[PDB]
């Protein structure tokens, strides 16, 4: 196919029909060295595509879900995510507002889009993103649908985006989404300073230290996405040694149970009395078909969060009284995986360690 050149070009065309039919036969080009197209003049495409996703009145379902697939393909490009973010930053708002209208049902694409995003540090206007109120309103020429007001209690984006994951998990909240691939942006997002600072943080609307509300899905088993994303989350947001202290012992947050429930097994551990009683009370009585979580990245990742928790003497105190040790110990003789083991024994070597002076 030669002249895609003159395809695209339509995508700016003032008749609705004629986008209409541009976008239909484009969608099937943005994945593979076809793409190149749509960064003719300057991102000219994408500038027309997120022009044609926010039209209130010709954006309807199947454009919408054609366009953000499109950006999706896209958004691979660092160059195309600057483009997505910074030219129009209205779109960035549309796309978080239209991600918590539960009667969207490009929700979950537009999930994927977004945690896509969160891989430039320009997503971080989330964390600033919020409306004047709940209800329908206008917002930059934007129609903002209105809120659920009975699991939405905030106006800020970044808390309804979390609503969402939290609570719409296995299609709670809407036929059309489980949102797991915020799990992902939760992840990408967490890696700059101010985006951990959201998790570790409480924030007004609930009075809840977000980081505390993601733990719950380490044993998610039958979603990957969400165990993987949400594993980074909690590696990422403790990045600072110096909240280790706080967030240990915060009891209403409760992190170190939920780090090691994936790495404990029922069957091929063998832990002496003593060290048992000392574990989690989530961590003892464990059930009979209680196994580790199979997939070694996620392990490693977890492990990760423990080795840094071996950053300060408290955070090693506290740890070794939880019996990390016997567990991480278990660990390394019964999942032969090279990886994992080094891991292991970084670990070990840290909670070897006594006060400094
Ligand atoms: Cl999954």
């Amino acid at each position: 196919t030669s002249q895609l050149n003159e395809l695209v070009e339509f995508l700016h065309s003032p008749q609705p029909a004629v986008r209409q039919i541009a976008i239909d036969n484009l969608v099937g080009f943005s994945a593979g060295p076809t793409s190149k197209v749509f960064k003719n003049d300057s991102y000219r495409p994408i500038k027309d595509i997120i022009k044609m996703i926010m039209d209130p009145e010709h954006g309807t379902r199947v454009i919408i879900q054609q366009g953000v697939t499109i950006l999706v393909n896209l958004s691979e490009d660092k160059l195309v995510r600057n483009i997505i973010l910074s030219d129009d930053k209205k779109f960035l708002k549309f796309l978080v507002w239209k991600i918590v209208d539960l009667t969207n049902p490009n929700a979950d694409i537009m999930c994927i889009l977004l945690s896509n995003l969160a891989k430039d540090d320009g997503i971080l206007a989330v964390l600033n993103i919020k409306r004047n109120s709940s209800g329908e309103e206008v917002d930059d020429g934007l129609k903002l649908a209105a809120l659920n007001k009975e699991v939405f209690k905030s106006l800020r984006a970044m808390d309804c985006l979390m609503d969402c994951f939290v609570k719409g998990y296995d299609k709670k909240l809407t036929k059309y989404a489980s949102f797991n691939y915020l799990a992902f942006f939760f992840a990408d997002i967490s890696r700059f300073k101010l985006g951990r600072m959201y998790f570790i943080e409480e924030q007004e609307y609930d009075g809840v230290v977000p980081i505390s509300k993601l733990l719950v899905f380490t044993e998610k088993y039958d979603a990957k996405v969400r165990r993987e994303g949400v594993a980074s989350t909690i590696k990422n947001s403790l990045f600072d040694s110096e909240t280790h202290e706080r967030l240990l012992k915060d009891e209403k947050i409760n992190l170190l149970p939920y780090i090691l429930l994936p790495i404990a097994s029922a069957k091929d551990s063998e832990i002496d009395e003593e060290d048992m009683f000392n574990l989690p009370d989530e961590l003892q009585l464990l059930p009979e078909d209680k196994e580790r979580d199979p997939i070694p990245a996620i392990i490693c990742c977890h492990l990760e969060s423990i080795l840094l928790l071996c950053t300060t003497h408290a955070g090693r105190e506290y740890l070794r009284d939880k019996s990390v040790y016997p567990l991480v110990r278990e660990l390394h003789k019964n999942v032969e995986n090279e990886d994992i083991g080094e891991l292991c024994y970084r670990i070990v070597n840290m909670l070897m360690r006594g006060e400094p002076g």
